[PDB]
């Protein structure tokens, strides 16, 4: 669920504030279409389409969905206890949060106008 995403950014970026990620690009946060502006965006595009995919399961909820995971001394892992939705789901929020941790944060991206630059 999303509560878990933001922790499991808090573990794999500790350095920034896990709201910097809340509305960043196209896709980080709100946004779901567009031209990905830079790596970080696109490490949300990958992560949006990640969650379309996983709601393809029956009553499978990606925002809201509770999953099994552990972040501790610097690894993310998904945990064997986890159902297909679960699994999928924490493998989307693992992949992108790593991700965030390797792309470099522009200002100049955080809150940009969707309506206008994301068409
Ligand atoms: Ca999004």
């Amino acid at each position: 669920n999303l509560y878990q995403f933001k922790n499991m950014i808090q573990c794999t970026v500790p350095s920034r504030s896990w709201q910097d990620f809340a509305d960043y690009g196209c896709y980080c946060g709100k946004g779901g279409s567009g031209t990905p502006v830079d790596d970080l965006d696109r490490c949300c595009q990958v992560h949006d389409n990640c969650y379309n995919e996983a709601e393809n399961i029956s009553g499978c909820r990606p925002y809201f969905k509770t999953y099994s995971y552990e972040c501790t001394q610097g690894t993310l892992t998904c945990k064997g206890d986890n159902n297909a939705c679960a699994a999928s789901v924490c493998d989307c929020d693992r992949l992108a949060a790593i991700c965030f941790a390797g792309a470099p944060y522009n200002d100049a991206n955080y809150n940009i106008d969707l309506k206008a630059r994301c068409n």
